[PDB]
DNA sequence: GCCTTGACCCTCCCCTAAGGGGAGGGTTTAGATTGTGTGCAGTCTGACGCGGCG
RNA sequence: GCAG
DNA sequence: CGCCGCGTCAGACTGCACACAATCTAAACCCTCCCCTTAGGGGAGGGTCAAGGC
């Protein structure tokens, strides 16, 4: 059986039979030597449908080979189980991530937030966890600490890229009676005069979304997010973070401003 | 100024998986056919040299 | 095709 | 040795403008080699940037 033969009866190109030849996976039973002309047999049938139906399992080449030359080799098929279900699930939640796309384009004409779920490392900030009267009045008193925590910690260098955050500490929703805890990252330990305080903060997996503009719609990214949250099935594991990109110390117009909030969250 | 020095950084080349697509090369084709035809140009005269040829 |  | 046929060799110089050539046919197989597809990784070769000491 030529080549374009056997092709047409394993019902595959012939580039495929080249290429299974070419990788040793499939050789033919006897190369013509002067032409070069490939020719197959039925037990080359055989081993295609072997091949094939190995191949409809997802199965990498090199995978193949082994099947096909090793046996009692049962721990790699139990090992592409298990990541086959492992792409399950995660094809799942992607279902999950684009129906609820899908039902926000539809929703609004604009995507005014995507969200993205990224995962964040450990740090070493120093902390300082207050109650607070008022947003308004909680942004104000920061730069004093700024001035403070490097004074009492003399050449203590803050990490490059800066992270400079809020864990909101509230299991519910108020608007003056805030429990906050600010933490700024920085590269060593430190001394822990006054309300501020050294402490590492965990590596966390989190959705964020980054929201530009003031401060006052902020709340919207939270809904969305806490929508996102519900919508596919992830749970609220910490408190949530603000990390601040954008604000007073790089930009003078308030309404350039850029934060991105972030919500501890594991997959149940 | 004269140097070093570690940290960055850019471009470019090749690599990934499983073949697709194409370029550019080979090979055989088993009824029997068996001598080129342009509706060609040919149309320029005079001098000179050389060679068959009686 | 033309010019001298 | 003298003559006729045949072949070869020439045929003003500058300029513009215009403008070439135009018909004329195989197909079905196979092979190798090259470049391409994702979403970036890995690394050689070669600049560049703040820092510091001489
Ligand atoms: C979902 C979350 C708990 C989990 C609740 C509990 C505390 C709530 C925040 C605070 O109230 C401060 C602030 C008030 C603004 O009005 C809206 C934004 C802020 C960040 C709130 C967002 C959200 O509502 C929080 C995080
Ligand atoms: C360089 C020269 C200027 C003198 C230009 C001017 C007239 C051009 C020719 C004509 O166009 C006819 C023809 C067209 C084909 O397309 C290409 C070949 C031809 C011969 C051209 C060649 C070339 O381009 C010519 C000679
Ligand atoms: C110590 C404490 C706070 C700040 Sb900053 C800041 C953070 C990261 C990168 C750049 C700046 C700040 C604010 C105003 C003027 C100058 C610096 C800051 C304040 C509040 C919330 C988040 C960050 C800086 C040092
Ligand atoms: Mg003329």
């Amino acid at each position: 059986s030529q080549i374009g033969l056997f092709s047409k009866i394993c019902r595959v190109t012939i580039k495929t039979l080249h290429y299974y030849n070419k990788i040793g996976l499939l050789v033919p039973a006897y190369i013509n030597p002067d032409n070069g002309y490939r020719f197959y047999t039925s037990d080359q049938l055989m081993k295609f449908h072997q091949i094939a139906s190995l191949r409809q399992l997802g199965f990498t080449i090199t995978e193949i080979v082994t099947l096909t030359q090793d046996e009692n080799s049962c721990h790699i098929i139990e090992r592409r189980r298990l990541e086959i279900q492992k792409q399950i699930r995660d094809m799942a939640d992607m279902l999950s991530r684009i129906n609820h796309y899908l039902q926000h384009k539809k929703k609004e004409r604009i995507m005014l937030y995507q969200a993205a779920l990224k995962e964040i490392p450990e740090c070493i900030v120093y902390s300082k966890r207050f109650i607070v009267p008022d947003f308004s009045s909680y942004i104000k008193l920061i730069p004093p600490i700024g001035q403070e925590v490097m004074k009492a910690n003399p050449g203590l260098t803050l990490t490059t890229p800066a992270y400079c955050f809020t864990l909101y500490h509230d299991k519910e929703y108020k608007e003056k009676n805030m429990d906050v805890e600010f933490c700024e990252a920085v590269n060593d330990f430190g001394k822990n005069e006054g309300n501020i305080i050294f402490q590492v903060i965990p590596a966390i997996t989190a959705v964020t979304v980054i929201h530009k503009g003031p401060y006052d719609s902020l709340r919207n990214a939270y809904i969305y997010l806490m929508q996102w949250v519900e919508d596919n099935g992830y749970l609220l594991t910490n408190s949530p973070r603000e990390s601040y990109i954008d604000g007073i110390w790089n930009k003078q117009d308030s309404a350039e401003w850029m934060t991105e909030i972030q919500f501890p969250v594991e997959k149940v």
